């Protein structure tokens, strides 16, 4: 019948394809981006904001601004998780009705199972654009640690949104799906996934097209948005210097700078050098304009503990699958954050093998999750 979209609900970013013919094709939104901020903010007023909306304000709206939910979706409150995100982020988290963890702003509860809808009704939203009609069915992805309750609490989100959710699957499957390991006789698989909150690392087997995960470990505190939170307290303390002007205390210029800090890493994936140029950022004697030239080996150093702290629970994930280097077939990069070069190198050390770059990293898991939907379909 009609085709079933595939979506990532992911921590920071959102994906949503769906197959074309005998590819997927990942849709674009309303504003021409191929993925969405899994972000959620209401005003002063009470207006709702999605996606780019809601974080283009996230600094200057910390307390009602939602993001990185993902971490809360079907945990209890004393979950220690969820006390370490209570530590990790500034908006309100509650113990809900039944012990849930749940989270408040403007005296409105809401469950993590709402926010996710939010974020899937603009999914689904992009995803009718394309299809010329309802989309009534889903397949959506999940980590591979993800318990029953977990699950469950993103299926309900999904039917919040209105969405039949036909199947969850693992991300790293996903992921491989992608990648055509669907047919494999025999292979092990390191998923190494990077992306703008978490990072996950999954050592699969695939044979004759069954996929096992033989391990699982990460950190899911540490995201490509520690990048940028980490330029932005080099730029606020270089700026202090060169000026004596202090931005800690202005958050209409952090959420500048916070813009800026993020645009940067990414130039220099492609480039040595990059500038940060922000006209009038403080009105301090006279206006005082930001402009540092920062170059690519200046943010590996800012980064580089970031960075290392993706390296031992791939040790560990190795050593659970009794695995090692030489058995591992094929390495898989998935988010965005994998496109930065020095993780890239790190990566290659890692598993001793050039990492496999060959699907969109941002884009494979949604792909893997349409791909599976065609299945669904009978397609
Ligand atoms: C070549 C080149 C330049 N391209 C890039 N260079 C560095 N970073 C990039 C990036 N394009 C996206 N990013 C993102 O990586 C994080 C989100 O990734 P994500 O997988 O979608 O997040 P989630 O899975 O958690 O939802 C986020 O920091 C953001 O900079
Ligand atoms: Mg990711």
């Amino acid at each position: 019948k009609g085709a079933v979209v595939g979506i990532d609900l992911g921590t920071t970013n959102s994906c949503v394809a769906v197959m074309e013919g005998k590819q997927a094709k990942v849709l674009e939104n309303a504003e021409g981006a191929r993925t969405t901020p899994s972000v959620v903010a209401f005003t002063a007023d009470g207006e709702r904001l999605v996606g780019m909306p809601a974080k283009r304000q996230a600094v200057t709206n910390p307390n009602n601004t939602f993001y990185a939910t993902k971490r809360l979706i079907g945990r209890r409150y004393d979950d220690p998780e969820v006390q370490k995100d209570i530590k990790n982020v500034p908006f309100k988290i509650v113990r809900a009705s039944n012990g849930d963890a749940w989270v408040e702003a403007h005296g409105k509860l809401y469950s993590p199972s709402q926010i996710g809808a939010f974020v899937l009704m603009k999914m689904k939203e992009t995803a009718e654009n394309y299809l010329g009609h309802t989309a009534k069915n889903a397949v959506i992805t999940v980590p591979a640690y993800f318990n029953d309750s977990q699950r469950q609490a993103t299926k309900d989100a999904g039917q919040i949104s209105g969405l039949n959710v036909l199947r969850v699957i693992n991300e790293p499957t996903a992921a491989a799906l992608a990648y055509g390991l669907d047919k494999s006789e025999d292979k092990v698989i390191a998923v190494y996934d990077l992306g703008g909150g978490t990072f996950d690392i999954s050592i699969l087997e695939i044979q004759k097209g069954v996929f096992e995960v033989k391990s699982t470990n990460g950190d899911t505190f540490l995201g490509g948005e520690d990048f940028d939170q980490a330029l932005l307290r080099h730029i606020v303390k270089e700026f202090k210097r060169e000026t004596g002007v202090d931005l800690t205390k202005d958050n209409m210029a952090l959420q500048r700078v916070r813009e800026a800090a993020e645009k940067a890493k990414c130039e220099l994936s492609s480039s040595v050098q990059t500038d940060i140029n922000l006209p009038y950022l403080t009105m301090d004697s006279g206006p005082k304009h930001l402009n540092m030239k920062l170059t690519r080996a200046q943010f590996e150093g800012i980064v580089t503990d970031l960075i290392r702290r993706t390296i031992a629970p791939c040790q560990k994930a190795m050593q659970d699958a009794e695995v090692s280097k030489s058995d591992i077939g094929e390495v898989i990069l998935v988010g965005g954050m994998t496109r930065m070069p020095k993780v890239q190198q790190t990566v290659q050390d890692l598993f001793g093998r050039a990492p496999s770059k060959a699907v969109n990293p941002d884009e494979a898991v949604a792909i893997g999750a349409a791909i599976q939907g065609g299945v669904l379909a009978g397609d």
